[PDB]
């Protein structure tokens, strides 16, 4: 026989470890949770110049996986009566009243269906007034609610409206409310100086050490969260077992599991991307295709409400890669964290092979 932990370690060795040499990745953390049992696998260095090994205290930048905490915070404020998904941003940011952006509702902002919001804020938009001027000068292009265009400013305005409804800055909404409620003790929007020695360097395509740039404050809901592998395994555990939490946090997590519309085989939930399970590999790869990620796509109402579902989300900054995935019916999830970007298809393919080969 071979113990289950050695079986998972071998599968991660055969599928994820080759990616380090293939893409010259300094460090990697891979974690699997199955039936409430966590398995952690660390590779390489969190800092090349310091020869510091990746370990359970290593803090990675989550990139777009931050959007799952913004969605959770949004579901929390919705179930606590602070917002309604039918509300518009001008209701909470009063300066946006009687402006074109005030016709899009909060759910449409969180699911990227405003009809005229690109992937990124403009480069010059950085200060608080510049973000307000951007949304004030916003004008519609496509019919509101009909086309999904993956957008950081879109969910950034949603996260900003969520924070205003709780009378707290967004970084406090996560670090004072959502992170403590989920048991995450090493997840940050702003890493304190006492934890900087655990903050890994990220590495660009020239393997130069880099870290994320503090852009507009309203970009943190889009890609500004940093966490460790044990905290992300706890976060996957929360999505698998929402009953571990009081009602409003439990309903917040379930809110992020409810698909809102379809784009081909992809269900757009709150933050999470949802799929019928079992999913083909090409279904999961399609979700990160240039056509889905970079272009506007007409949305369709959900036809098949999936009874058996699975969810995932890719995330990247300039020097980090992330991938999270879980399947509720199999009580299993996976997290991948790297301090260098690797193609999204390689993260999806490697996790697909690991999860399907793990004996249930
Ligand atoms: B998110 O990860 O999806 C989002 C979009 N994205 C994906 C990728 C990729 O596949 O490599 N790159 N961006 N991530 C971001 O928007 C990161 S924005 C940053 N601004 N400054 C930095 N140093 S990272």
């Amino acid at each position: 026989n071979t113990p289950k932990d050695q079986e998972i370690k071998k599968l991660v060795d055969q599928n994820f470890k080759p990616l380090l040499e293939k893409y010259d990745v300094p460090g990697m953390a891979v974690g699997v949770i199955q039936n409430n049992k966590k398995y952690e696998m660390y590779y390489g260095l969190q800092s090349v110049q310091d020869k510091k090994a990746v370990n359970s205290s290593t803090i990675f930048e989550l990139g777009s996986v931050s959007k799952l905490f913004t969605a959770t915070a949004g579901g929390y404020a919705k179930n606590k009566g602070k917002i309604s998904f039918d509300d518009t941003p001008g209701k909470y940011w009063k300066e946006l009243k009687n402006t074109p952006i005030d016709q899009v509702n909060l759910l449409q902002l969180a699911t990227y269906t405003s009809g005229n919001l690109a992937l990124q804020f403009p480069d010059e938009v950085k200060t608080d007034q510049q973000v307000l001027t951007f949304f004030k000068d916003w004008k519609p292009k496509n019919s509101i609610g009909e086309y999904r265009q993956y957008s950081n400013p879109s969910i950034g305005l949603f996260g900003k409206v969520v924070a205003l409804s709780m009378n707290k800055p967004f970084d406090q909404v996560l670090e004072k409310t959502i992170f403590p409620a989920l048991g995450l003790k090493h997840s940050y929007v702003n890493v304190p100086k006492t934890q900087m020695q655990n903050y890994a360097f990220g590495y660009n395509q020239e393997n130069q050490p880099i870290r994320v740039n503090r852009g507009p404050l309203d970009a943190a809901p889009a890609y500004g969260v940093k966490s460790t592998l044990p905290d992300m395994l706890s976060f996957i555990h929360a999505n698998l077992n929402p009953q571990k939490y009081p009602a409003d946090i439990q309903r917040a997590i379930n809110e992020t599991h409810q698909g809102r519309y379809q784009v081909n085989t992809m269900y757009q939930a709150l933050g999470w991307e949802e799929f019928s399970y079992p999913a083909t590999l090409q279904t999961l790869l399609d979700s990160n295709s240039e056509q889905i990620v970079m272009k506007p796509n007409k949305v369709t109402a959900i036809s098949k409400e999936p009874s058996v579902k699975m969810y995932h989300k890719t995330g990247s900054t300039n020097g980090f890669g992330t991938y999270v995935v879980f399947i509720p019916k199999e009580n299993i999830g996976l997290v991948m964290l790297t301090n260098k970007r690797i193609p999204n298809e390689e993260r999806i393919k490697a996790a697909y092979a690991v999860l399907n080969a793990i004996k249930k």
